[PDB]
C-alpha cells in the first residue's frame, strides 16, 4: 500500500484527495490544520464519496468518486506511516504543516510541494532539522489542474488539467517510494510529469517576476486616473512589459550561471529564456510566436483574463493585495533575491519590481538592495533561515569552525 497524506482543504486538496484515493493500493489521509476545517469536511462529506468532475478535451466530463481513509486535524493520525506527504495549500500555510509533521514524519517520507512556490525546501530543512537530510523534498512548478470546489467537502471540478508538469527532487539518505512514478500514479495519465535536473533550476524557473512585471507594466506609472473596465492581463501587456520579462528572465540565467561556476556538479542548464519557455509549453495555443510579445498576447489560453480591479470614483482601479503580490513577492521574488545575493549577482530589474510591488501591498522585504525589510522574516529567502552561502543553500548544512 502507498499511504498519502494530503495537506490542505482548498481546491487542490479536494482534487488531489479525490484523485489519489481513487487509485488501487492507495490510502489517503487528509490533513488540514485550518481551525476545524477537518471536522467541517467530515460533516459535509458524511457517508458519501468525494466527487471530482474532470473536463476532458472532448468537452465531456468524467466523474471520479472516492473516499479518503480519514479526514483529520491530527498530524499523528495523518503523517504517521505516510509514504508521501503532499502540501497543496497557499504557501503561507506551509510553515504550519512542516511544524505539525516534524515529530511524526518517517525517514523514508517523500515530502511534496504541489505547488511549492519558492523557498519550499529551505523552510522544510529549517523546520525538520536533522530529519531533513533523511527525507526527500519534491517541488512541483504549479498546480496540475485548474480546479474549483463546487460543494465543500464533497464536490470539486477540474476545468482543465495540464499536459506536462515538471518537478525537482532533493534526494535524502532514506529510500522513498519512487517520487516521479508514484506521483504520476496518483494523478493518472495527466500531466505527464518530468524530473527537473536541479531544485534551484525549478525555483528560478518559477519566473516569480512575471505577475509583478505585468501589474507594473500596466499600473507602474499609473497617474491615479480610473479606467472604464478591467483591462486584459497577459493579452494586455505592451512591448515595454515584454522587454521587462526578457530582462528578468536574463537575470535568472545570470544567477543560474553564477551558481554553476561557483559550484561544480550542480547542473542548472535547463534555466531557459521565458520566451524559449513559452513555446515549449504553450505552442499549441499560441497563434503568432515570432517573439515574446506576440507569444504572450496571442496565447488562446490567456483570452478573457483580466486585471483584478475594484470600483472607484469615475470607473475602475487596480486591486492589489491579491496573490500576484502577497504570494509571488514573499514566497517568490524575495527567495530568488536571496539566491541572487548568495551568488553575488546583481538583478536591477527584479529589484525594481520588488521595491514597487511591496509598497503596493504595504509590506517591506528589500531595503537598499539588502534583505533587511520590516517583514523579511515572513519570507522564505534562505538568509531568513541562516542559509547564507551557496553551499548552505545547496546542501542545507551551515558552517562550522572550530578553534
Ligand atoms: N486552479 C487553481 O485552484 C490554481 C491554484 N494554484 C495555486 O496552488 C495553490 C493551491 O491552490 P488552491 O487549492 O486553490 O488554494 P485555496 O485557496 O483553495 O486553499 C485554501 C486553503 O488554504 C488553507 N488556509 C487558508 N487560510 C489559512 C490560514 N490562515 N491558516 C492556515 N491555513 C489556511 C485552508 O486549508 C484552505 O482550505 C495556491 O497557491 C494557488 O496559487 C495554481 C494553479 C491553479
Ligand atoms: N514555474 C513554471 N514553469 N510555471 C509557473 C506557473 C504559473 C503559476 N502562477
Amino acid at each position: 500500500t502507498v499511504k498519502v497524506c494530503v495537506c490542505g482543504g482548498g481546491n487542490g486538496a479536494h482534487t488531489l484527495s479525490g484523485l489519489a484515493a481513487s487509485r488501487d493500493g492507495v490510502e489517503v489521509r487528509v490533513l488540514t490544520l485550518f481551525a476545524d476545517e477537518a471536522e467541517r469536511w467530515t460533516k459535509a462529506l458524511g457517508a458519501d464519496e468525494l466527487t471530482v468532475i474532470v473536463n476532458e478535451k472532448d468537452g465531456t466530463q468524467t466523474e471520479v468518486k472516492s473516499r479518503p481513509k480519514v479526514i483529520t486535524k491530527d498530524p499523528e493520525i495523518a503523517i504517521s506511516g505516510a509514504d508521501v506527504v503532499i502540501l497543496t495549500v497557499p504557501a503561507f500555510a506551509h510553515e504550519g504543516y512542516f511544524q505539525a509533521m516534524a515529530p511524526y514524519v518517517q525517514d523514508s517520507a517523500l515530502i511534496v510541494g504541489l505547488p511549492s512556490q519558492a523557498g519550499f525546501e529551505f523552510q522544510c530543512r529549517d523546520i525538520l532539522g536533522d530529519k531533513a537530510a533523511a527525507v526527500s523534498m519534491m517541488s512541483f512548478e504549479t498546480l496540475p489542474w485548474a480546479c474549483r470546489i463546487k460543494e465543500f467537502g464533497r464536490k470539486v471540478e477540474v476545468l482543465g488539467t495540464k499536459s506536462v508538469l515538471a518537478a525537482s527532487l532533493i534526494k535524502g539518505t532514506a529510500k522513498t517510494v519512487d517520487p516521479l512514478s508514484t506521483l504520476q500514479m496518483l494523478h493518472g495519465a495527466e500531466p505527464v510529469f518530468r524530473l527537473a535536473k536541479h531544485f534551484l533550476e525549478m525555483l528560478i524557473m518559477s519566473y516569480s517576476f512575471v505577475h509583478p512585471a505585468i501589474l507594473f507594466g500596466r499600473w507602474g506609472s499609473w497617474d491615479g486616473k480610473p479606467v472604464p473596465e478591467a483591462p486584459l492581463f497577459y493579452q494586455g501587456i505592451d512591448q515595454a512589459t515584454a522587454d521587462m520579462l526578457t530582462a528578468c528572465s536574463n537575470e535568472c540565467k545570470d544567477v543560474a550561471n553564477a551558481i554553476m561556476a561557483a559550484c561544480p556538479g550542480n547542473d542548472l542548464s535547463d534555466d531557459k529564456d521565458i520566451y524559449q519557455w513559452y513555446l515549449e509549453y504553450y505552442h499549441e495555443d499560441i497563434q503568432d510566436d515570432h517573439d515574446l510579445y506576440h507569444a504572450i498576447t496571442t496565447n488562446k489560453s490567456y483570452k478573457g483574463l483580466v486585471h483584478p480591479v475594484k470600483a472607484v470614483d469615475a470607473g475602475v482601479a487596480p486591486d492589489f493585495g491579491n496573490r500576484y503580490l502577497t504570494e509571488d513577492i514573499p514566497m517568490g521574488m524575495i527567495v530568488f533575491k536571496g539566491v541572487a545575493i548568495a551568488a553575488g549577482v546583481a538583478i536591477p530589474s527584479n529589484d525594481k519590481l520588488i521595491m514597487w510591488a511591496q509598497e503596493k501591498i504595504g509590506k517591506e522585504y528589500l531595503v537598499d538592495g539588502a534583505l533587511t525589510g520590516k517583514d523579511v522574516a515572513t519570507t522564505r529567502c534562505p538568509q531568513r533561515y541562516g542559509f547564507n552561502t551557496l553551499d548552505a543553500i545547496l546542501t542545507g548544512k551551515k558552517h562550522h569552525h572550530h578553534h
